[PDB]
């Protein structure tokens, strides 16, 4: 309505599998601005969904730091 929200995908760094990562993305689950988090280890690569009014990449890099991974941004 107000506020348009958006899906990203990109890849993690330091990931070993065996629900590892979904630690990662549910760190971010708890960021203000989140709705979803989403694994997807089949292709080393996690979704997570937000508002780029509160939140994005920006925020989440700096917490993802923190969970004690680096993901990257696939381009831009």
């Amino acid at each position: 309505m107000l506020s348009e929200q958006k899906e990203i995908a990109m890849q993690v760094s330091g990931m070993t599998c065996a629900a590892c990562a979904a630690r990662i993305e549910k760190g971010l689950k708890r960021m203000p601005g989140v709705t979803d988090a989403n694994v997807n280890l089949a292709t080393e690569t996690v979704n997570v969904i937000y508002d780029p009014a509160e939140t994005g990449t920006a925020a989440i890099q700096e917490k993802i730091e923190k969970l004690g991974y680096h993901v990257v941004i696939e381009g831009r």
